[PDB]
Formats: C-alpha cells, sequence, structure tokens
C-alpha cells in the first residue's frame, strides 16, 4: 504493498517493482515526492531515530559507527527468534537527515529485506530501549536523547520511499548501506560490510520495506 501519496493524500494498492523504477527515475530527476509506503503486518524492518542533540552539527555516523548499530540492532533481531536457519544476506541502510536543524537530527535504519510481523517489529523495538551500547555509541555521537530517541512508532507509521519527504521536510539521504551475513552454522559470526555499489541498485526498490521484488535486497522471510 500500500502506498500513499501524501502531497495528493491519494493512496495506492499495487507492478510494484515498475512503480519503483518510475519513481527512482523521478528521484534522480531531482522530483519532490512525499510517498510513504504502509508497513503493513508483515514487512521489512525500519527504525526511526528522532535525535535530540547537543550541538547543531550533525552527528559523524561514521561506518565505523554505523557497522556497530548495524551489529547491536541485528542482535536485537536475532534475539527476536523469529529469524530463518541457514545463510541469509540482510542489508541495513541508514538514510540520514539531510542537516542537523535546531539541534534536532534523525536517521532511519532501513532492513527492507527482513520481512517480520509488526509485532517482531515491535519486540525489536522494545528490546532496542535496553542496549546501552547503542544509547552509549549515539551518547558519543552527540545525542542528547539515546535512551529515548528510537520512535517506538517506528513499527506502525507508514515509511516515507526513499527520496521521499514529509511536507515541508527535505527527504533523507542514503549516507551507506551495510550488507549482514548470518549463518546458523556459525551464529557468532555477523559480518557486517558496507555494500558494495549501492548506487547502482534501484534505491526506491531496494529500500522498500513491503518490496519483495528488489535485486540487491532479497527477501527473507521471519516467523
Ligand atoms: N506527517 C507525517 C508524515 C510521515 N510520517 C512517517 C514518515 C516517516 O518515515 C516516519 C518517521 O517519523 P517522523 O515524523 O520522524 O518522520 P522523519 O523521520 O522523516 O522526520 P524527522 O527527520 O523530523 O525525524 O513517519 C509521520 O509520522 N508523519
Ligand atoms: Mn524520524
Ligand atoms: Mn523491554
Ligand atoms: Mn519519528
Amino acid at each position: 504493498t500500500n502506498i500513499i501519496n501524501r502531497i495528493t493524500g491519494k493512496t495506492y494498492a499495487l507492478e510494484l517493482l515498475r512503480f519503483y523504477e518510475h519513481l527512482e527515475q523521478c528521484r534522480k530527476q531531482g522530483a519532490l515526492m512525499y510517498f510513504l509506503e504502509r508497513q503493513g503486518t508483515y514487512s521489512g524492518l525500519m527504525l526511526d531515530y528522532d535525535l535530540k542533540l547537543n550541538t547543531n552539527a550533525a552527528p559523524s555516523l561514521e561506518s565505523s559507527v554505523l557497522s556497530r548499530l548495524c551489529h547491536r540492532i541485528f542482535v536485537h533481531i536475532k534475539n527476536s527468534s523469529v529469524l530463518p536457519e541457514g545463510s541469509h544476506k540482510i542489508h541495513f541502510f541508514f538514510t540520514l537527515k539531510p542537516e542537523a536543524v535546531q539541534g534536532k537530527y534523525g536517521f532511519h535504519v532501513l532492513i527492507p529485506g527482513l520481512k517480520m510481523a509488526a509485532s517482531t517489529k515491535k519486540s525489536i523495538i522494545a528490546s532496542l530501549q535496553h542496549d546501552a551500547t547503542v544509547q552509549k555509541i549515539l551518547h558519543e555521537q552527540g545525542v542528547a536523547n539515546p535512551e529515548s530517541c528510537l520512535d517506538p512508532h517506528s513499527a506502525s507509521v507508514p515509511s516515507l520511499l526513499y527520496g521521499s519527504s514529509k511536507l515541508n521536510h527535505r527527504p533523507y539521504q542514503l549516507k551507506t548501506g551495510f550488507e549482514l551475513v548470518f549463518d546458523s552454522s556459525d551464529p557468532d559470526y555477523i559480518p557486517i560490510h558496507q555494500i558494495k555499489n549501492i548506487e547502482s541498485y534501484n534505491l526506491v526498490s531496494e529500500l522498500s520495506l513491503t518490496n519483495e521484488q528488489g535485486s540487491l535486497v532479497r527477501p527473507v522471510y521471519c516467523a
């Protein structure tokens, strides 16, 4: 799937890949969009980090720091006990607010390929509240609300498609994406590597929580 055009209010019930191909062409043509996808009850995981900052400068959110956030976020994903057996590639996408505005920053962690129930998403969001490392990481980034920056409604709110924004806001920009391989044959091995050539893919398509036809992002279905 369900797509909402915030600017027109029109909602669609999708053809999804062809839709995303058009949006990507619109996105690379700098078009102003306000498209959201409804997460529904079974789709990819999105984390909505609403950051209060100590300074008016955007946090550096370096790859090493974002990679550590991936590991911590995946730990809570793994701890949901919904992941399937075997070796699976899961992708973490960090879309960042373009600039800090009045000490308010934000980034989205997109795990679009990890299809899970909304209850599983909420349980992972709730589990993340107890992550002292995520809090320490964000605190060291200049975040003033590291214990309360993860929006508890991340599992519920419609997710802006990549390149789309809210009414008077700028669209979040993908800083980087990480490829995570989790193998039941080696649970302690969590290789998190930056995705090579993320820009060669349809970012609207790949980052969509409801998409199941992505090329880079292949659905991994949770229980
Ligand atoms: N009027 C609207 C429009 C969209 N959403 C959805 C779209 C985002 O994907 C999600 C995240 O919640 P935010 O309100 O924080 O949206 P952003 O993260 O994009 O904005 P900000 O940078 O201010 O945090 O909520 C919303 O809650 N309210
Ligand atoms: Mn937000
Ligand atoms: Mn809890
Ligand atoms: Mn929010």
